[PDB]
């Protein structure tokens, strides 16, 4: 046996640690053959002139680990092991967002958050019953959460609903799974072109077949469905991802008509930024209009708050919510706390309150934002999609390539993106003229001329 | 051609929202049949005894979500809409579905193994350290935190479980975060799709039937004194083990190193073998300090690493987490389409709670509560047992197994404690597939922490008769 040094000042590591560290290492390094007797307690004691407790803690750490068994009439022995049978890319590197400008349709506004009345609302929601945040984790998320969402989507966007129908959260991409799960698993799925590209890309991971179909004026195309003969759409109504078009009423009665003609049929509805439209009222849901339960409405707090918090929620018809209550191993994603500190907002008034005030500052925002673009590009742009939301599109009038000014805003701190990311199939078909995506979510005003000036080189090479 | 009528009071809609709300209404209807003209704004405001600013938004709003149209000239025009169908309606409610009954429960004592202690959790100190980390960031949250977790989060967490977990790793191979249901989806998506996956028999069933329910292949592996058996895994021919070395789940047998080394070695005896390590209670250990975890003695990258906080932490919050082997992690970022399940604040928080040494000080708080608690439940069994009670499972953990000597099915005694106040689980549940059961003693799973304590006694005199 060789020597255990230890350093008697601990901390580092207490004396009984170091020691059963070391049997460890000696056990496997072999140096402690198996089956070999070690010091007794009152002896290995005695050499290393420290408690008997000491010693003795250390032993039953290796006898529970299995590193060491015991014999009625003593000592303790190693026990027999077998002996073990025999970057750079990843290490991502960080660089600071100073200073970018951003015209992101992502991330969100961080400096107008009512954070404040935030933490009002979780101190409320957590003393208001203590003893009851342990008490329920209900996988639907909890029952009176549940209800201030359905009263409010009842109030906001005329969405009828039971509070037993809805499915709790944490981003639309878990809901949208369990979806998938729910609905049948040879069901043909259809999303607008462009559109939604994750959503695209965690259907096509699942197998399932999506089929691709074409906005018209109206938006998705119901000669397209039609002629494609699809399961369940996955739309996007109010503001249409990315293009930004508001589907009219008669396009919506005919995909209502289109579901309720045959048998298991649904429409996915995916409500993001609907609360925001800056020259009318919210319009109503598509959901609204359905007389025939085929709509699963899906809707998010995600644009309405949300550093970074996600919350998101799904109404779904019966058969389906049927088909959820016979799994019965899933688990509530969203914290409890964060379920009755939105209910708190929410039900405080405080939410509707954020709401509004947004709703005017994200006015005053593209509003600026357009007014810099109409000054810097004059009538070389083209702004595409409704007033509402916090994006819209901007076409250019060049021959530069999508991936030119992509590389070149790039170099110059700006972050924005193409429209071809939004491209769930390949279409060239044809040419130019090259688009973007222009969210103002997340930017200062104070940072819009610049941003503006960023632009425009490219669109053209440095001017 | 009108007929409106207004409420003008404190307590209705604003006019405009009323007029078109009335003449959405009539154009559904077919009472303002397609293509008919409506009045000017002037005419229609004159007319109700009402503003032309009001008319001008109702008719706004009727433009935009396309009831009405406009030609250049007046020229606005009801728009033509097909009829709905004309189908069966069906109807509301649904009572099977609408059976969602609320009524109070304790007591409603809980032997219930399921999270989690409510009280005890120092909320002020977390707030304290959500509003230091709120201070610190912000503005960082507004910026949408990277798909993995934010970095410095992962980076705390990679520091704590190498000191407590002995788990090396690098801040990149982290995976955060909202549960291990999620994580495990994740990950069964990254490993190939044709993979085997073994089990332990008994164990955690929802892990089964979340496999099951992506169609892949699931073996249940055998136990022996040992845990998981090294030669039915050698039997079956399994590409990946899930396994819960450090307190198995459910039976509570601690796996001795030498199964370990069976299982690591196993692991690196052939190319895309895979590990599991269910880390769930490990930090609880009431004889000796935490034993360190599969994959600290893994030297070949083969074992994946599930970490959570769902049991020392809150009972709200969910943060779990997952170390993955790098060609995992080259799978996992060929995706690019995930994105992060957890609160920006909740991670920033939990990094706070953690640094500020605040979180090792709960554990240790818990682990003296628990060891207590467990120590006087087990009293308390012995003694309203003298008896027909057999504890099983080590000493560790929030749950214990209970062997009795009886006649009754486990489903009586389950139901008569349930006729008795008492939550109780069966082990029956955790067994995978399956057929009939066991029969047998038959046996419980008690979990406490979630206790009150006040119970103990009552909760197991309720045990007592039923059991008997
Ligand atoms: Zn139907
Ligand atoms: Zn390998």
């Amino acid at each position: 046996d060789i020597t255990i040094t230890l350093d008697r000042s601990e901390q580092a590591d207490y004396i009984y640690q170091q020691i059963y560290q070391k049997l460890k290492k000696e056990i496997l390094s072999r140096n402690l053959l198996p089956h070999s007797k070690v010091p007794s307690k009152r002896e290995l004691a005695e050499n290393l002139k420290v408690s008997v407790n000491s010693v003795n803690s250390a032993y039953q750490q290796l006898l529970a680990e299995g590193y060491l068994y015991a014999i009625e009439r003593k000592g303790f022995f190693v026990e027999e092991l077998d002996m073990f049978s025999a970057p750079d890319d990843l290490k991502e590197i960080h660089i600071d967002q100073s200073d970018w400008i951003s015209f992101s349709h992502m991330s969100s506004d961080t400096d107008h958050f009512p954070i404040k009345s935030w933490f009002r609302c979780e101190q409320k929601a957590a003393s208001r019953s203590y003893r009851t945040l342990g008490d329920m984790s209900h996988p639907q998320g909890i029952y009176e959460v549940r209800a201030a969402i359905t009263r409010l989507i009842s109030l906001t966007r005329g969405v009828k609903c039971r509070p037993e129908q809805m499915i709790i959260g944490a981003g639309t991409q878990v809901l949208m799974q369990l979806l998938t799960e729910l609905l049948p698993k040879e069901a043909v799925y259809a999303m607008e072109e462009p559109g939604y590209r994750r959503m695209y890309q965690l259907l096509k991971n699942a197998g399932k077949q999506v089929k691709t179909i074409m906005l018209d004026e109206k938006g998705m195309s119901i000669a397209e469905i039609t002629r494609q003969q699809p399961d369940v759409l996955v739309t996007t109504p109010s503001h249409q991802f990315p293009s930004g078009t508001i589907m009219p009423v008669s396009r919506r009665i005919q995909l209502l008509n289109w579901a309720a003609e045959e048998p298991r049929r649904y429409i996915i509805e995916d409500d993001y930024d609907s609360e925001f439209t800056y020259d009318v009222d919210s319009i109503p849901a598509l959901q609204s209009l359905d007389r025939f339960q085929n709509v699963i409405y899906m809707g998010t707090f995600s644009k309405s708050l949300l550093p970074g918090l996600r919350i998101s929620y799904m109404v779904l018809p019966p058969e389906l919510l049927r088909a959820y209550k016979q799994r019965g191993y899933d688990l509530q994603t969203c914290s409890s706390l964060t379920q009755l500190t939105l209910q708190e907002f929410i039900e405080s008034g405080e939410y509707q309150k954020h709401i509004k005030k947004m709703k005017q500052h994200y006015k005053e925002k593209r509003e600026r934002l357009i007014t810099a673009l109409e000054a810097e590009f004059s009538g070389e742009v083209t702004v595409k999609g409704a007033n509402a939301g916090l994006h819209f599109v901007t076409e250019f009038d060049t021959r530069r390539t999508e991936q030119d000014i992509l590389s070149h805003a790039a170099g110059l701190q700006l972050e924005i993106f193409g429209m071809s990311r939004f491209n769930l199939k390949e279409n060239k078909r044809q040419t130019g003229r090259p688009a973007l995506i222009i969210g103002f979510a997340r930017l200062k005003e104070e940072d819009i001329q610049e941003g503006v000036q960023r632009l425009f080189k490219a669109v053209y090479g440095h001017k």
